[PDB]
């Protein structure tokens, strides 16, 4: 929770206007230093003293994490008003506008390359014992080299189904959403299971209903995705071996 300067700050256009409040893009020039770009959150106009604390505590927590797939956290601006979140600019937005807007332009090793990503801030969310629950594309930023960023810090089609049937939240459901990650990239952003509505999703799945392989997805991508989405938790790989994984297919590239 490093403090930043308010005049250090230039906002310029907006570009969201998320759950607590609005995100700009802008720039940041510290003394001395190079100028970058920057994300800046805002609290919706008019916050009460709890939200502010609630806002703080989100960059708390963002600001113990350092890992070249996680959003970097670069400062907070609390001594002025109204208070301020400063973050690492994402060129390319989400990941699922992204790929929607980019249909078929990127190859499948390429979009391997950002699985590959997301899977090792995944890993070290987990090893840091933190449950995101809220993994899906839409929680996923991209930088202006195709480095994707886990952000965001119930959506029933993303979910586990024991987090869906009974509360149980852990890494082992966090990796039942990535599976579903898996395939909304390999889709190139369509939406998990259509039109089926939220109850048809449950039933479905609990009779063993899966996704089927995306057009012109590897087999081997697509087993990796089944084995994401078993039904006991603890037969489920880990991200470290999610990790390993996708780093031999790379490698391998007739694994593919």
């Amino acid at each position: 929770a490093k403090e930043i300067d308010v005049s250090f700050v230039k906002i310029e256009e907006v570009i969201g206007a998320g759950e607590f409040g609005e995100v700009y893009k802008g720039r940041l020039k510290l003394p001395g230093k190079r100028e970058i770009y920057v994300a800046i959150k805002t609290l919706k106009a008019g916050y009460s003293e709890k939200q502010r604390r609630d806002f703080l505590s989100e960059a708390s927590i963002m600001g113990q994490f350092d890992h070249p797939n996680i959003i970097r956290l670069e400062g907070v601006v609390t001594k002025s008003r109204p208070v301020m979140i400063i973050t690492e600019f994402m060129e390319n937005g989400a990941l699922d506008s992204f790929l929607r807007q980019n249909d078929g332009q990127f190859t499948v090793i390429q979009l391997v390359g950002m699985l590959r990503g997301i899977a090792a801030g995944m890993k070290y969310l987990a090893e840091m014992n933190y449950v995101h629950r809220d993994l899906a594309a839409r929680n996923i930023l991209v930088n202006s080299n195709l480095v994707c960023k886990v952000s965001d810090f119930i959506p029933v089609r993303w979910t586990a189904p024991e987090a869906i049937a009974y509360r149980k939240f852990t890494s082992a459901s966090d990796v039942w959403s990535y599976g579903i990650v898996m395939w909304e990239v390999m889709s190139f952003g369509e939406r998990p299971y259509w039109d089926m509505s939220n109850q048809d999703v449950i039933n479905a799945i609990e009779q063993d209903y899966r996704l089927p392989p995306p057009m012109d997805c590897p087999a081997a991508l697509h087993q990796l995705m089944l084995d994401c989405w078993q039904k006991d938790r603890n037969s489920r790989p880990r991200f470290a071996e999610i990790v390993n994984t996708l780093d031999k297919m790379i490698r391998n590239p007739a694994s593919l």
